[PDB]
């Protein structure tokens, strides 16, 4: 494992220390994202390489439906599945100026919330779920927790899609300069843990990052039976 750019901007470099314990490590997390979205520094958002996921997505509910975009940032996604006539819940630790105008093209059929995915009340309420570049940032000791959300938020015919940074060999861990976190995943190894989370993936595509050098690995899971 080397450092290596994941972006045009940032450099991250295998994690050596011990991690930050999870509940210091959600500040750290929400403190890097609002800093990168008030500077403008989320290189992501336009990234052509994002936009196949939600198409995927769609693709496997096949219909308009109830959407959750877990970490959606600027509504991207969000406005996507609402072009499709979905009915969308956006769900991000920052709240951007964004959502506003899409709060004002759509009414009532978008909703959002500023809050971390662990909060989110409720089960069975979505026919599908994004997770467009969100868990892969999480705390290794809280992707269960996170998943386990997801995985109760859906209906029992939902559809889970997500998309991870792909790795080159067996995936390692990273840090930026901010200190948040990058998992790296193979498809073996994302596949395993959608299957010890209960779902049971039905897609995976190799979405290139032309501009990166990259990929993003996106998977489409139902519930495991
Ligand atoms: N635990 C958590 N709960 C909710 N949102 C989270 C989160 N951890 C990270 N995020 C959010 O996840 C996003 C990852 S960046 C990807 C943004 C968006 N899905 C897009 O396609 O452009 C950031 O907006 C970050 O604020
Ligand atoms: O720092 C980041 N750079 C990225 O390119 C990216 N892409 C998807 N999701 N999170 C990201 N975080």
């Amino acid at each position: 494992a080397e450092p290596h750019y994941i972006d045009a901007q940032r450099a991250i470099a295998p994690v050596d220390a011990p991690l930050a314990a999870p509940h210091e490590y959600a500040a750290v997390l929400r403190s890097d994202f609002v800093s990168s979205y008030h500077d403008g520094r989320d290189v992501w958002t336009d990234e052509a390489a994002m936009r196949p996921a939600s198409a995927i997505l769609h693709a496997h509910l096949g219909r308009p439906a109830v959407v959750l975009d877990a970490g959606a940032g600027r509504g991207r996604d969000t406005a996507y599945f609402l072009e499709q006539g979905h009915r969308v819940t956006a769900v991000d630790l920052v709240e951007p100026p964004e959502w506003a105008p899409l709060a004002q093209r759509w009414g009532e059929r978008v909703r959002f919330v500023a809050c971390p995915v662990s909060e989110l009340d409720g089960e069975a309420r979505f026919d599908g779920a994004l997770d467009n570049g969100c868990l892969h940032h999480q705390h290794p000791d809280a992707y269960g927790t996170y998943l386990a959300r997801i995985h109760a938020l859906l209906r029992p015919d939902g559809r889970f899609t997500i998309s991870v940074f792909e790795s080159d060999g067996p995936g390692r861990l990273y840090a930026n300069h901010a200190q948040r976190l990058y998992r790296e995943f193979t498809e073996p190894e994302l596949a395993e843990l959608l299957r010890a989370a209960h779902f049971t993936p039905v897609d995976s595509q190799r979405v290139p990052r032309p501009k990166a050098g990259l990929h993003y690995l996106v998977m489409t899971a139902r519930k495991t039976d």
